[PDB]
């Protein structure tokens, strides 16, 4: 059982079963794979859909001849498959012209192709049918101080993007942004290092509507944070366009391990959080097979990326469901945390002698939160020890 | 020389000289001060201000003539020095009743409680004349990921802060918010983590323009995060209200050394871009001598505290203003940086064929950005080795 | 089921269950136990020992006397219950006099006072029948570089444990010493910072066989680094003389949440080295429950660090004895990694051809290891959805 | 001023200056350096020496005459130019078949062909005149859990490191091992991740007299650790053979930062340090011009390395040579922390009524350490602001 279906929604990146294994440290251990065949294993395995940069489709420097033939190819393993693509984006990072960013290179020049380069890509997507479009500024950042005033710099990027707003609009696309954020590497310091930073951003923008976040579980873990309670707080603005799910091992490089690995009880409180809150877009996993693995390894890493994701979401919904769980919120006043402070207004609350004058501090004080049987409950219906 | 003068706009909080010692393993290692004697010897000592919490000021539990005289006292202490009070802030997280926080807290009536003396608290600071009132919700937060729904909380944290707003603006008060953000420590993840995230959530507020950031070196830096980068931020948004000065070494409990100690090159970046950016707000010092100090130990890191701001003044006024530096600047192409992408429009960036057609990607990526020679330069700046 | 007994031989301090809740930002949440209460509570949880500071079994200052009618009440409610003590320890950190060290402190005559504090419990422990006699030496570091010549702490701390060693060998007593690593915290950063640490200091020691170490889980995670990795050199040392099982998220403050807590799969990791090991001596909690709770929550807390160990001492287990897993150990060469690589001696390497000039170096790199695989096995197991 | 000559000992990788850019998200920016221009380059700069991997010097691959060739050259330039090759080490890591390691692969041919690999190239850095042979086991360990015993490992590691040992004693060459620790990157952890490990596993060689440590000043940061402490224990065991000099911001990914860059302050005292303790090793340098640089960057980076090492020099002997700094390392009783504990005895501490009966615990507890009074010295020192 945990067999995913492609309506589960499971998606992957072209980049992530295809990485070939280069690090900083060593060489490729597998060979490229060509996207048609990803498209068809991935299929098998109850992948929904794929997403791709515009170089993993298409490789940097092709002819548009050439490029029309990568298209069909790709576009007749969907047909054959029944796989979408719901995501696409672009690669700002790779080629050594981004060295110091894209939309924030200090050379005005490299700030202009990059937005070109993403205009091409975003005509692609739609074609293709994708409804967001993420980016994910890697190069935009620094090492050294002096070498990026960043107000200067974050003035450049709301440059873009609002260009990237009125492109679409122009067009009168449906497609949406997704911003993903990441604190560090390749650069020293990222800007938007984090989905705070990135979502305070957006409500700067021209057309703060057609903008969200794209967060991505080892990355803002990457910053010691607490990935679920941004996710919260994504959710809380509105701004879930879109997620990157994998797994991380603590604050150090971007790891890309399966979802599920990394940090287990914060999967399951991903999940948790996903399914009580109703996300109904992608579940994508931005990941990477250890460059241990073989393919069989490669596909056996994407299966356990969909199963996990199917074993927590039956083990938060069993952990709601429970009569003796939902005591136990109420036991921790979970329900009053829900209700308004004070909908009674401002002057009801200055004129409650109930909450200052004659609150008694100590007997609330006294009120254990039980927030540790809760939890005990909750570690039950994970290990299935119920 | 580097004698901070009045007009540095140095101020401290009554808890950061007045910090007893006590740590989570060890007992107190100096008495209690008096906050005239703290007022008296930092005026000595060449600060402009001071800063409170409530219950510093104010013995929780006081009566009313017993707070009437505590203020007296302090008023005359003021009057005897010409220190001021530009910012207050509320202590929501001494008392056991805050174990789950104050104006999150699961318990209503505790949220309730919290907002009364938060209110009680700003008439005060107004009487004092604060500019800014700054909320550190240091028990916003959870332990375990069932105790806490996070959209609830936020919902909650938006009441509280509504409130407050109504509550000056009825007023008349001219007073104004600072969010101090800290990602964690006592709470095992805090809400509100960075200052992007306090950023974000402002722009979810009833009266936005009310609400800034007061971001502390420590605890952006408890995040792995770059300080200067986030005060960028900060200042790009138009919400650098207050600022707390201090110094951490990496990721780990809250240090609060003095500044200039911890990470001594983002102090210099810091020191820049304020300086740079003309913020005009007080140099604030939420900061701990450590407990290995007696009072003149206590006396000697708060001066420390001071020069080594005037010192990074010096140096980072000195850097900005070599022409060595500024040639260094223009190689590095930060006045291209500087300079919008696009001014000419969607449609002639459409157009222009040396934006895509006809750029040579890799020439443009043959130039060097020259950024280590700038920072050299800033370093034999900072060390005085030029 | 997974009801502890005795023999699982599960031990806590009297400080974890009787902490108080006083944290460096709030005062105490619950009020002292009384140790013949926690011995009591905790036998009827199903633990097998309780482990003390001198100060928390005997106030700091008592007399003789006060000492005398500590110990008996305590010793009858060990008689009470059939409760040993396989491990004491001596608080060298929460009077003031502490501030700069014990072992290491600057001033010489508080470096003897700690000795001789240490050398009376010692004595004690062994009266009441200890094996293992721990040293935390956190307040041995500093928070700034002058401070501390460190070469000569350690010089300092060496002459501490020989002296207590000659001291144990001079009373023919058989107890043993663990030092127990932490990083930073209260100290800016610790001396002996991690188990890699102590183990090599303990090699220079005048009787290296009499120390060992006590790993502490969520002291060496706030390094980043891998526990089960560090237990298992611990183990290969022949050092591991005794553990602190708790739950730690990340690199932060020391939460000691309840064991289980935190980094779920690292803990399962831990349980299956040290079953698979062997390792014989107490599993030892030390941990705190949150200040949310009430003696309720406490004691939950307690029993749920418990309950946690033999859910996963289950799940290795299976693990382990999986026909299915023993098959893909083999794919992925475990057996090959416990052959020596060369037990025909170098001569016979060098004249080997197959190792070098003959090498298939391509065909060797193309075998994948199949971790992932087995990985997923793991996490099967871990979740009981095989 | 601050100019180095070769009698500083400044030593550089080929693979530093050499560094091509490539990253884990980008392709090269800098095409490859011969050999040897990069010895000229160095020598014009003040280097007093170079070190390799064999594959830095010798392509992948090479045949016996090329391999000559490229030797020849390199001894030509060093013949030219005065340049010493004080230390070399092996590649165990950029090659596929190194997936899961050199010494600890779990595959038994590849741990075979990492010894043939490594014995070959100390038989070329003994020819070229090295004393010292690193070892970097940057594959040795895992990702996850089952794929790797430790303890097997570790047994393979002792095996590799005692073949190494009986290798040189059988050749009689006087060359010594210096293993060098990294925690993490690429592996997901790494085996002896850092200094404490390294040197706790020496002490189980056969013959621990031929193995020291080779420290990394971010890859200790790397765990947050204090780089100047680490280096200071493994003076204390006498076990310094080498180290690696460079700039890290805080824990994150390995950035190979110039020397200087990164912890302004603990470069400081680390120099402090090892000036004061009379190392007379390389100063080498492992790090990484930015690949935002072109060849202009790369030598301006390596000469920074260089000019900040001896600036922090002569900063950290002014602050030593002072009056008023020696002072205050009397007032800090940094004095008293030189003198032995207990010269008189172990009886006699016992027996001292001043150690523990009439000691008074609260006049010591007074006396405050007077820290900050000293560490402002040094800031002042490092800042030249005296
Ligand atoms: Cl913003
Ligand atoms: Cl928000
Ligand atoms: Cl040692
Ligand atoms: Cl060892
Ligand atoms: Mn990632
Ligand atoms: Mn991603
Ligand atoms: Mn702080
Ligand atoms: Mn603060
Ligand atoms: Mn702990
Ligand atoms: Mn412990
Ligand atoms: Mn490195
Ligand atoms: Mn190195």
């Amino acid at each position: 059982n945990y067999q995913p279906t492609p309506e589960d929604r499971f998606t992957f990146g072209l980049w992530t079963v295809g990485w070939q294994g280069r690090d900083p440290f060593g060489d490729a251990t597998r060979r490229a794979l060509d996207p048609v065949e990803s498209v068809r294993r991935l299929a098998e395995l109850g992948a929904h859909g794929v997403t791709f940069h515009d170089d993993d489709l298409i490789p940097f420097g092709s002819s548009d001849s050439e490029r029309e033939e990568h298209v069909k190819r790709f576009r007749q393993a969907l047909d054959d498959t029944g796989m979408k693509v719901p995501m696409a984006t672009t690669n700002l990072f790779t080629h050594p012209v981004f060295k110091d960013g894209g939309f924030t290179a200090n050379d005005r020049d490299v700030r202009r192709y990059a937005l070109r380069k993403t205009i091409r890509n975003i005509d692609l997507a739609v074609e293709l049918g994708a409804e967001t479009y993420v980016a994910w500024g890697g190069r935009e950042g620094a090492e050294s101080g002096g070498a990026k005033d960043v107000r200067d710099a974050l003035d450049r990027m709301k440059e873009a993007f609002d260009l990237l707003g009125e492109y679409v609009t122009s067009q009168g696309y449906d497609i949406r942004f997704a911003i993903e954020p990441k604190p560090n590497e390749p650069r020293g310091d990222i800007l938007l290092p984090t989905v705070g930073h990135a979502l305070a951003f957006i409500e700067r923008l021209e057309r703060p509507e057609l903008y969200g976040v794209n967060p991505e579980v080892g990355h803002e873990q990457m910053a010691g944070l607490n990935f679920p309670h941004g996710i919260a707080q994504a959710l809380w603005a509105g701004k879930l366009f879109h997620i990157d799910l994998n797994g991380q091992n603590g604050i150090k490089y971007d790891q890309d391990l399966r979802f599920g690995a990394g940090d287990l009880r914060a999967a399951f409180w991903l999940v948790d959080l996903l399914e009580s809150a109703g996300y109904s877009g992608p579940r994508h996993f931005d990941f990477k097979p250890p460059r241990t693995e073989d393919f069989d390894g490669v596909w056996a890493s994407a299966a356990g990326c969909m199963r996990n994701y199917l074993i927590l979401k039956e083990r938060a919904a069993a952990f709601r469901a429970d009569p003796e769980v939902q005591e136990a919120l109420r036991a921790s006043r979970l329900d009053e945390l829900a209700r308004p402070t004070a909908a009674d207004g401002l002057q009801a609350l200055l004129d409650d002698r109930s909450a200052f004058e004659e609150f008694d501090v100590d007997a609330a004080a006294a009120r254990g939160m039980a927030f540790e049987r809760l939890d005990q409950l909750a570690m039950d219906h994970l290990l299935g020890a119920r």
